């Protein structure tokens, strides 16, 4: 590939990053629409340092390495069968979308209320920021991606329990509960993070029965399972804290294109996009306002952003479905389409404005296709 | 005019601007009780850059001009017959009053439902951040105020709806909407903004109705139908979220102070106030605190400001009414009122207080009188 | 005292602070697991200047005094019998204990409504920001703690009466009240601040009446009087916006250790917690995450501070009471026990993460218990 | 005057100052070839409060009221005849320029050697941060400009000698000096800041000599003496640290443009540069780069900035000659002329770049010729 | 490839970018090593937006794209044969390596003194800031790197010829050269950026002679000249203001990396460093203190990052040499090499440190060997 339009550009003399190239083409050869300085909306999970434990992995793209993203920063976890994800809590709310396998999750209130279930492929989870929680692979091990609502998510926003009570004065922590230094002598010297652990048993036998009730509202959401907003070139999952009642600093939507189609020319009116390619390959244009305008190209992993109300659209330019979530910091999802906007106001107003016919304004549709 | 105070200031010797100096009386010599460093408070919209287009013009007095105005900013825009000011949407939620003539807008709302009204003399529109909207100037053409809730408000701050399909690859538009590029050869190049048009028809004939129903509340304001606030020397008229249902994030007063009459000294508990001087001249001294005080001039155009909580007055000094605008970016309009709350507390207290006798208390009312 | 711990430390060699060393014997020689660079905690009042006026005194600790308080600032009042701390306002919001003797306090709402009411020891206050209010000390005179939440709180976030007037034309005066100069010439030239005056007689006979009617809500609360928290150790008196309306901004606990008690090992998942010593000497070690832990030394007047979400516990190293406010900046009380957080999650998976048996999860309690 | 420009614009509608409008012709209808946000370039100290004492005033324009300017700020101070600005010193290094009259200036360097001399019209002073100084106008009065290199200058940026001492303890102040309390019991409540004062006599008995001998370099500089760069247009009066040796955060140009004339297109590679208007009218266009560029009117008063790199010119739109200060912070004084830069490049060259034949490189010119 | 490493991690699971994992084998299994929190350190221009122009091609790597580099931005540049990057100038100072082909730039100082001169490959130049220059390539056209100092660079950043002169009113043009506006009719209406052009002459035949006679110092370095720093695994040369006298805010260095060797383990003591990786693959662990440290893989293009001090060696994991810049905001090279610093030192005081015997310390050498 050379980075040519018509009689614009020129082949490539130095040496080059050809692999990169040919996943970039609308970046190495971008539409002659592209204009003005954007800031960059793209980053892949496999440019980022994986820390590897026993039982797993874990690495994240934050704001350190997409700084478009501030509100924003996620995780790539893998868990092995059986290995947990340490008990912990962490100042920002946290978001999850299982994309292999299932796990275990646990959660308790500050009213003492636990809630624990098993989420599968195409679930979800949101835990409030400061509950603490944990993450228990079942027999297929799991993939999941984790969205926390703070861009600056780091080392210093999670407390291990190993940890708190490794750095925490023996007499203190026997105290504490009521025991001697001497019973507690085998506590970790260091925090667990994940650690390899024999499979669990049955769910219904690890419920845990409390005087504080069960909780109120459930910290878990089957995506899949509701009815999705079906258009003639795909389909769109919606979860925020309107059906997710738990979920409210983060509203989400798992959006699936078909070969050949696209999510349509829309913006989001009430806050920025933070996007994950789960499968497939597409290209996306950011509409900055005042003639400023750049496409970006995606694929598998990478993590994606538009912010606030900027214009944009998310082509399949793939032979395969282009699979993607678009994640939002707010207690709804909101979007105002290009189609269904122009549909809603007199036709010889939008006339006047496209300087198009009636043969224009006639295929334009009051009812939203989400993906065309 | 000379900067002389009894015994205090002298004559300018060197080259000066008289007719400013004209302007600002208070300024030029401002009261005994003045003290300290006060930030400006005042700017002109006859000292900003008027932006002249076909069918009309805009100039902006932002945090770039008045710096003390972080959270709002305005425009004054200028609309002649017809004139269509193009559909475009914002980060930011929109207030306007329209001052002179009138004008149709339009607005459609995340749910595909859409709003079209006239608005007269003395009628207010508010329009959520995001949401697409719309104004065209009728027979008499329109010059109206627009208030911003973000002081930052600029060129990356509006998208045009041309805009956006000029930065949009023609390939995409025609997959978008269903028709070949060839159907849409004809759409603008750059971005239209403010441009001539023929005089819209009747409102009811440009109504559109949708599968999505009305919505729920008006985006207009008829703010002069209400009775005001009628005190001694003016009225009162005031427009915020407990009756203008949808302006949630702006609060306003209209304010009409007789010849010889004032806008009495009070503060405001919940945010800082934004002011536009339709008419008139008047002058207002601001109350820092710690013995800090500094008196201003204005008139016509003028903009204004007054920090949360600072103590202020309004005080016509002019001939003529004196007619002027308070913005609070809030759900709700609230205010204090020195008179009032000094009659609502024992007398004695506040005599300790003022070292005054009965013949002051005497004069308190228990009853708040907005202009005097 | 030296700074040895074991074979660690040694003796210190140059001119030192004996009296503050033995104050700080947890810092002097802190706890083996303490680790990493961690911010500091602590402050005294007794170590800032104290304002004396003819009726009392005030003292600060704001955030030019302890940095990590960015939210909440504190004043230590004293006022003399009779002693009136003069009308004013500000832009935060105040909440107030009362340690000592008692005071009656006004407060006139932005509806005109007045609520004047007496306060005594342990007795709480509320008011809004911007909402005008004073105290006057009774017979005993008074001591209290102010709350502000705003740690930048300083001379230019208060608003007094008489600076208004001292700085405002005294022909606005005139005219804003319907009297002439002469009869307001006896206003003060300059703030009064905290002046002394005559006591003042039956609260009954101070209540005023007035056209808008009572508040909805009392701005005094008496905290004492509920029925406490009561664990083995100690008892927790709690009052947020649930019980206390008024409280919005400020959430609060009254906490008694008795000797050889500890409020247990928890954490806050909502924000940052302040903390105000009224008596007894205590220690705590604050878990800041990725191995990271700091103990400090409190006892009397010393100011605390405990950044959201990090674990802590607070243990009466005394051998009387140990008595301290905790305070947070939300509407909502709101802890999370480490204790019961165990206690509701499956023994063996808790035994897996500890490295313990069933000898220890068979202590561990459903039931939140805060002082062990 | 109407904001008309051909085809575009309209006429004004609303109450407006017709005053500033005339005062601004350029800013009511700009040039065609004005485009995009453009922060204000321009204030007028006649929109300013003055301060005024018995002996003078004086009036600031600072980045509270033009928010560009965040590197300088002015003071625009008159004094009368034998009046004094109190002994005094800043954090802020200050210039000074002699618009009317005369004064006598004192200053005492960190060596303990003083520096007395009288400065006329043209002449300037500049006085190192810190250095202790005063200001005390001869017969005729004073009228001038102080620049300081800071652009939030304020109240907090001065020290009064009279302020210290009355702000010492009065048994300090006694011990520090070797007298008793008695002695010094008369010594001022509060600064005096301007006061009322006999005119001095001849500057040869003022000067005071010292065991630490003469400054190393002179704090005035007779700028008029020196020959100015003349051109066909005007002149042109530079004083930066290569000439007036201890200006060293300060250079500055004073410029004369004649009727007809203009300071031709230039910019400055070094810094930001600062304007006050001394007499005359002009127009400026400020071209900001990626095709934004915003005109300003300037008169008398008014204070002047064009940011670092950006591209001007200062035409003189009057009758009467156009009389300026340029000001840089900086060591030096550098320009880059439009003229001479195209003028040194080969021919064809620019040719090429302006699509521009012979007949227009013949008219450039190798030597810079500032005014035209 | 999959993330495992011994008896941590395991394979990826869900759609992944295997192409990206086999660039970046050391981050998809890191080394046992790595640890902690560390920004990102390495970003391609392979995933950034190109400029394509008639005449070549421009992408940039800025603080938008690799947050951690805030004081250095990059673009690579590519002119066809002939085409010119137009006469323009920034606000930042610049750096350049000729990469691929040649060609001949132009530069007029602040005193009119014009420098013009043919650059091959090896050679380099430095524009500092301010000062206008321009761009030719040569018959094989021309692929360079630019480094500027300052990371936000931008849009806003450049200032071109033509892009003034098309916002300048035609009238001051006019006036300002002495001619008629009929005769700059023809001046373009956009900038040109980059043109295509005519190949240029001799350089002799374009020098252009001056009345202010030759610049004191070059604009350009032949830095392959001159004679490299050469050790057993490669050679480094160096060019700073030092040697390149102009170059005051850009120090550089050309690292030449054998197969089989490396960059040693050192640091600088004076600032950030800033990467370009022309050819080769490598690795690079920064140490950034108190336990953290991480790996990054780097090749052809890449741009490469090492906050102030942090440790980092560079090694060579191809077949081919490893060629690299290191660029440094400063006025010097200065390096610390770990090897060196050691052999400096008492043989057992090391010892002392690292727990070995004679049979290290033997090895350790004080003379400086870059690459090893
Ligand atoms: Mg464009
Ligand atoms: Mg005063
Ligand atoms: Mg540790
Ligand atoms: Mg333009
Ligand atoms: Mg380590
Ligand atoms: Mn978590
Ligand atoms: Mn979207
Ligand atoms: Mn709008
Ligand atoms: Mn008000
Ligand atoms: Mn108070
Ligand atoms: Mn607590
Ligand atoms: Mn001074
Ligand atoms: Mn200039
Ligand atoms: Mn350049
Ligand atoms: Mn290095």
């Amino acid at each position: 590939p050379q980075p040519i339009r018509g009689d614009k550009g020129a082949t490539v003399k130095i040496p080059r990053n050809i692999e990169r190239d040919r996943q970039n083409p609308d970046m190495l050869v971008p539409p002659e629409t592209d204009h003005g300085t954007v800031s960059n909306m793209k980053f892949s999970f496999s440019d980022t340092h994986n820390r590897l434990e026993k039982g797993g992995y874990a690495r994240e793209v934050t704001v350190r390495e997409l700084p478009i993203s501030e509100n924003l920063a996620s995780v790539n976890m893998r868990l092995k069968p059986g290995a947990i994800r340490e008990l912990h809590w962490h100042k920002e709310a946290e978001w999850a979308y299982m994309i292999y396998g299932s796990a275990r999750v646990t959660i308790v209130d500050e009213k003492g209320r636990s809630f624990i279930d098993d989420v599968g492929e195409g679930d979800l989870w949101y835990f409030p920021s400061g509950l603490p929680h944990s993450i228990q692979a079942l027999e297929e091990g799991a993939e999941f991606l984790l969205v926390f609502d703070d861009g600056s998510f780091s080392e210093n926003s999670t407390f291990q329990l190993t940890d708190w009570l490794a750095h925490t004065p023996k007499e203190v922590i026997a105290a504490n509960f009521g025991v001697t230094k001497e019973e507690i002598s085998n506590l970790p010297g260091k925090e667990k993070y994940i650690f390899e652990n024999q499979l669990p048993g049955s769910l219904k036998d690890d419920i845990v029965e409390g005087p504080n009730g069960e909780v109120p509202y459930p910290f878990t959401y089957r995506l899949l399972e509701q009815e999705p907003i079906e258009s003639e070139g795909g389909k769109v999952y919606i979860a925020d804290s309107t059906n997710f009642k738990v979920s409210k600093t983060i509203a989400s939507a798992l959006v699936t294109v078909e070969p050949g189609a696209m999510r349509e020319l829309h913006w989001h009116p009430n806050t920025h996009e933070w996007q994950y390619y789960i499968s497939g390959k597409a290209r996306m244009t950011v509409f900055a306002s005042d003639g400023h305008a750049r496409t970006f190209n995606y694929q598998a992993g990478d993590v994606g952003y538009v912010p606030f109300a900027m214009g944009h659209y998310v082509e399949n330019i793939g032979d395969e479905p282009l699979v993607f979530l678009e994640i939002f910091k707010d207690d709804h999802y909101a979007d105002v389409s290009l189609n269904q906007w122009l549909a809603m106001l007199p036709e010889t107003f939008v006339q006047a404005h496209l300087d198009l016919g009636k043969d224009f304004t006639d295929v334009l549709s009051k009812e939203k296709h989400p993906v065309v």
